[PDB]
């Protein structure tokens, strides 16, 4: 599959290895769900960039046990309420958990979907598209504009490499089902 080749060529081996472990956890095959594979790599990379953007602890890219160990440690030392689902980051400055979303759809739709899912006002949502759009809880985008710019540039680049390989249309229609 050209998509698996693109994923392994454009993404860091550490990212790819972590995405493959996540996919194994949920019983998904990166050789069949290749578009998801690349989606998981992309969002992992966004989360890592966001975190180095500070300030942030990363919850994503860890296995469930260690990830919940970190979340509980945070809730014990800061007293922030325990989230109902694994978030992606913890903000020590604003002392709040953060869910990152990356969409090939309109950011407002994905934001509404995420907010309906977590149903907890406490966790902050930050949605990124592949064309520079973003939607965040209370339009509190957390990061400075240079940092968000670097994230947005990397996402657009991925979209354009996919486009270069005639992979973008398939990728786009894979996010939502019928
Ligand atoms: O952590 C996440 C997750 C997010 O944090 C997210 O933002 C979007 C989507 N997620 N989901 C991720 C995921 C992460 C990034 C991009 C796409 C996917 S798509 C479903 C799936 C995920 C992981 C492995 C796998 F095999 C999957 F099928 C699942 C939902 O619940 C549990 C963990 N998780
Ligand atoms: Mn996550
Ligand atoms: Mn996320």
């Amino acid at each position: 599959s050209a998509m698996e080749d693109f994923v392994r060529q454009c993404f860091n081996p550490m990212i790819v290895e972590l995405a493959e472990k996540a996919m194994k956890e949920y019983g998904e095959d990166p050789k069949i769900e290749t578009n998801k594979f690349v989606a998981i790599c992309t969002h992992l990379e966004v989360c890592f960039m966001y975190s180095d953007f500070g300030r942030f602890e990363i919850i994503e890219g860890r296995d469930r046990i260690m990830a919940w160990t970190v979340v509980n440690s945070i809730c014990n030392t800061t007293g922030v309420e325990k989230p109902k689902f694994l978030p992606d980051l913890y903000d020590y400055k604003e002392n709040r958990f953060i869910e990152i979303g990356v969409t090939r759809r309109e950011v407002h739709i994905y934001y509404l979907e995420k907010a309906n899912k977590i149903k907890s006002e406490k966790t902050h949502i930050h949605i990124f598209s592949f064309t520079g759009e973003e939607m965040a809880t209370k339009a509190d985008y957390t990061l400075d504009e240079e940092s968000r710019a670097r994230i947005k540039t990397r996402l657009f680049t991925i979209r354009q490499e996919m486009a270069s390989r005639s992979l973008w249309d398939s990728f786009r229609q894979s996010e939502r089902g019928e």
